[PDB]
């Protein structure tokens, strides 16, 4: 074997993790403990020979701890070659560019990882503004991750300040490309591509000979939008303001980080943020908590990023900014009981929220069932070439839009189950308003009973103008009582098993977890994503050998047929029962509001009416005389 | 390389599968679809040379097709050596004892997956039975698993009817050791291996030169017992008739499973089930379905196992057998509210309940809080040896107890997360109860106010005995009442945030998933995992060279560090926290179990006084007179 060797530390040169264009970074251990650290080796080192002037430069960089940085440990020579070795912490799980290579995130990463990289990229450009020190230079590939003690992934940076000795290609400023401006550019283009899984400006054939067109998309800056791509060869550039579809992320998000990205990708020095405004909105996100809310009417989930020292009259309005629901018609479902919010109640002390658990909303006023709103994404054509760099290309886009289809239909799954008991706990809710006017029946039942017999008494005795008068008065009312008395029990023929509002359609119709195609999806799914990741390991040998040449051919064929049967077993199957779900849904909302509608003046019929018996009891009945 | 082949499949030495005693099993693949499959090739072949006995033994095999058995597919000779090869499914994921060898399986199988295990087991040889086909060489080693296209488990046999041409030494009866009984025994030791990772009759040194002493405990015969094990060097056998408490099955399925062992356990023919009796009781426990109960008065999850033709007075039975609970006792709530259950009513309609979505159970009868009951398991103590073999041996043990201790922890979460929703529910379901007192109350406020002022009407018109008698009585009552309705505002002032009896201790007590204290434990428990699979790798190289000596040395010390790194956070953290939460959730059910008894009585204060004001409605109010 070979490998080079430290006084304190050796590696092998077939562990290497990064190839730079000043060093190399290698997988090394330590001689003595053989703890694993990341051995960086300077190449070409002969023309500058620094060991004044950048000894320091590496002295500095030591006393430089961070959460959201690489650490340096020493500064060693090499034993043979003498050149300067640097002992970088090693970080076994890779760097951003290593996680969108997964095809789980070909359409962006999932909401929770985005706001760690989000929170802790930020962190990191923070403390070296703070040191002074700029990176610009800021790629996926430069910003590693490893796996906190919580299991959470920690996002550090780590090829930097390296331009004092010496951006990437597609993540360019503008007039960089031919102030803090420039640093911010590659950082939206970072946080763009990690909740998209693309870059922001693509021409057709890439970013290659076609780069020329690349250059007119930026200067072109259209300001407000933040996408630029033709989807033919030498068209025209689609623009975009907003994200895609298929992006993972919340709705209460994208309102949040449109702005954002927005004023950060542009060529305009006087329309571009500094970097403490970009800190100011970015940190306000962060500290934002989650409030899990489910719209029973539009059958969508929603995510309200509201500050924890806000009130709930912020909070419905947030909520009608995503769901068009008037703050005076938001009616709160929790935990099985409706929920009173006090106008003026912290976000602190709001309930237990979850995607699973969250707060449903159900309105009085028509709202259209509206759904999973989603991008319809089909399997990419697979061309008979033996390309080993082609079948790696096409085997990580084949796997991610299954991806994609899987991470769909669990969210199909999902809204439908959340459908079930919003819908179990409402017909619950009703009956407590059922309840209620019983009551509130009753208290008028007996009020007539001692009205009707009492001055049917004094009449029995044996004046005869109201005698008659305030008896047929009584009569409309406790005939009117008593119509009413009867139509509520039609409304409890409604509210009974099998009673034309029964959620018994519910647990017979739309797709269920019993059902496991989720999981019948991640079975197809992983026998894909096994055969990408040898894909990798054959574009790496750059040949093959006949056997393994053969089998590349067979796996590259049951590529598709895993895709092909995974996608049908979507759309025919998944998509198809939440098809009719969401149909049978729309119409048991109206039968819904029509029920409610009815019950309201029904209600409303015992109130009037509580009133009107008030100002007879105390008429007739006390009349006066010495 | 090396690598034997034929007319049609080829596969290398290297490729090992199954070492036998007639016959080797090789990774294969075809040569012309390249796919997968098991490489049956027969060793020791020549004294036999069998072309027409065998021949229709193997052409039996071949149409002999079931889900739960290998599938033979061909009978195919070998290109040089003219051996007769047998092509078999090929089961990537390995055996039983492979899942067994997992540390996650150390204490046993999770139960979901012991149900799995039982189901395809005796299907498997019920199928074997109607071909009239004996085994009872069944070890987890011969019973093979492959992932399903739903993503569960399934299990298939393969080495049988391997007797006419020729049970294993841990899975021997002992009038075998020395009907159909032999063959129900090894199942049973399959059967306890499964549910508790280890084997039911242990010696001290193992079953090697002390199994002279194992026989004896076989032949010993205990009956109902079903576990022989001495814990010191040649002292006596400590002897059960139920599982251990590191068992991870619920309470619900050792009640069924504990009596099909001991019935297929012991060397008496005549106390032995048959295979009739056996398939019998074993399909009753796979038929019935599964309520998950928690019980809130003494903090334990229960699963109860029935059938859905059952009714609910089955199902209080059983609830009771396992939580000493009478069925007249026996309050149920559910998603927020209270259920109401019918004596009659079938399983098939009761509603949805998971482990994190049960029907919790409270009780008018004092219950102490139990809580969970673990087995208090000690990290093993780490020789400084080099003895691969026994490197690999601790490390296989050392991680199925920190993953026992994870195992525990993410269900004393579980437990406290479960009480804090079931508390939520019970002061909300209080409330409901305290709603319709007020409205039981104000039927009897109303009652005597047109009693009151109608009685001191006819009095001030201006006979006197009975006038006073009256008006004494409804004083006594009217100010009875007066005296409940403010009492009743101190049970609303108790319901009231902050009035000693908020649920504010139970979201201040123990763990919350916040803490990621089972996330934090996993990522230790990871890095034990890592280094076990390594040392596996490292036993079957007999040795190692001189820096994987060292690095081997190295891992093994930090895997100490880690375990006892876990072990502390364990106890320390996750153990303390819920020892906290129990003490103050004794105390609230005190609290609660108190304010019950006094809102039944003053509620029992208003219907017996309901009845006296409506003997007096009826009599001097309505006199007589023609
Ligand atoms: O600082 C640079 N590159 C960063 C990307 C590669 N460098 C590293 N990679 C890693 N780990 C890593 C990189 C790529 C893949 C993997 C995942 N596997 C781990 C071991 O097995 C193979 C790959 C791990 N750790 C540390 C580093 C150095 C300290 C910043 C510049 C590029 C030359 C210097
Ligand atoms: O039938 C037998 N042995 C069963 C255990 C090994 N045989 C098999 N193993 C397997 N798969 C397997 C066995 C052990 C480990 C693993 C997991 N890895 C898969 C590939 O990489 C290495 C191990 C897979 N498939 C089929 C078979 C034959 C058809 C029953 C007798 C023992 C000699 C015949």
């Amino acid at each position: 074997a070979m490998g080079q060797s430290t006084s304190n530390h050796l590696w092998l040169l077939s562990d290497i993790l990064g190839q730079g264009a000043t060093a190399n970074v290698f997988r090394g251990r330590h001689k003595k403990t053989g703890d694993l650290f990341a051995i960086k080796v300077f190449n070409n080192i002969s023309f500058l020979r620094p060991v004044d002037v950048q000894m320091r430069e590496f002295e500095v960089l030591k006393k430089l701890n961070h959460k959201n940085i690489v650490k340096l440990f020493a500064i060693e020579e090499e034993t043979t070659t003498r050149h300067k070795v640097l002992i970088m912490e090693f970080c076994p799980c890779g760097s951003l560019y290593t996680v969108l290579e997964e095809p789980s995130n070909a359409y962006g990463l999932p909401e929770s990882e985005f706001l760690i990289v989000l929170r802790d990229v930020v962190g990191g450009m923070n403390h070296l503004r703070e040191n002074g020190i700029v990176h610009r230079d800021i790629k996926p590939g430069n910003i590693m991750r490893v796996i906190g003690e919580d299991g959470q992934s920690v996002y550090k940076l780590t090829d930097f300040g390296a331009a004092r000795e010496l951006g990437t290609e597609e993540y360019l400023h503008p007039d960089m490309y031919e102030g803090a401006t420039v640093d911010l550019w590659s950082i939206g283009v970072t946080f763009y591509h990690a909740a998209t899984g693309s870059l922001p400006f693509r021409p057709f054939e890439g970013p290659r000979r076609n780069k020329e067109v690349m250059y007119k998309i930026i200067t072109g800056k259209p300001s407000g939008a933040i996408s630029g791509v033709q989807k033919a060869e030498n068209g025209p550039i689609d623009w975009s303001g907003d994200m895609p579809v298929s992006c993972s992320l919340s709705r209460g998000l994208q309102v949040l980080l449109t702005p954002v990205l927005a004023n950060i990708l542009e060529a305009d020095q006087e329309k571009c943020w500094g970097f403490d405004q970009f800190f100011a909105e970015t940190s306000d996100i962060l500290h934002r908590m989650v409030i899990h809310v489910f719209s029973l009417q539009q059958m969508t989930a929603h995510k309200i990023y509201i500050h924890s020292y806000n009130t709930a009259t912020i909070f419905h309005e947030l909520v009608y900014k995503q769901t068009k629901i008037i703050s005076s018609n938001q009616e709160l479902i929790y935990e099985g009981r409706r929920l009173v919010l006090e106008p003026g109640r912290l976000a602190q002390h709001f309930p237990k929220t979850t995607e699973e658990n969250p707060i449903f909303v159900v309105s009085r006023e028509p709202l259209n069932t509206i759904g999973l709103i989603y991008e319809k994404i089909s399997l990419p054509k697979v061309h008979p070439r033996y390309d080993l760099d082609g079948d790696a290309s096409m085997a990580k886009a084949i796997t991610g839009v299954v991806c994609y289809a899987c991470r769909i239909a669990s969210t199909l799954l999902l809204y439908q189950e959340l459908m079930r008991k919003g819908i179990r706990w409402l017909i619950e809710l009703i009956k407590d308003d059922y309840n209620e006017t019983v009551h509130k029946k009753t208290e008028v039942v007996i009020t007539l009973d001692f009205c009707i017999r009492n001055i049917e008494k004094t009449v029995k005795v044996y004046e005869l103008g109201e005698i008659s008068d305030i008896h047929t008065k009584l009569l409309r009312l406790s005939s009117s009582q008593g119509t009413i008395e009867t139509s509520l029990q039609d409304i409890d023929s409604r509210l009974s098993p099998g009673g034309s509002l029964a959620d018994a359609w519910a647990h017979q119709e739309g797709t269920h977890p019993k059902d496991r195609n989720v999981e019948k999806l991640q079975v197809l799914l992983n026998c894909m994503t096994e055969i990408y990741y040898q894909f990798k390991k054959d574009k790496a040998e750059r040949r093959l050998a006949y056997n393994e040449e053969q089998i590349h051919k067979f796996d590259k064929q049951k590529l598709y047929y895993h895709a092909t049967k995974a996608m049908t077993h979507f759309t025919d199957e998944c998509v198809k029962k939440y098809e009719a779900f969401l149909n049978k849904s729309e119409e048991w909302i109206r039968k819904m509001l029509h029920l409610r509608k009815q019950l309201l003046s029904l209600t409303n019929q015992c109130f009037d009416i509580e009133e009107e018996v008030s100002k007879y009891q105390e008429y007739t009945n006390e009349l006066q005389e010495t």
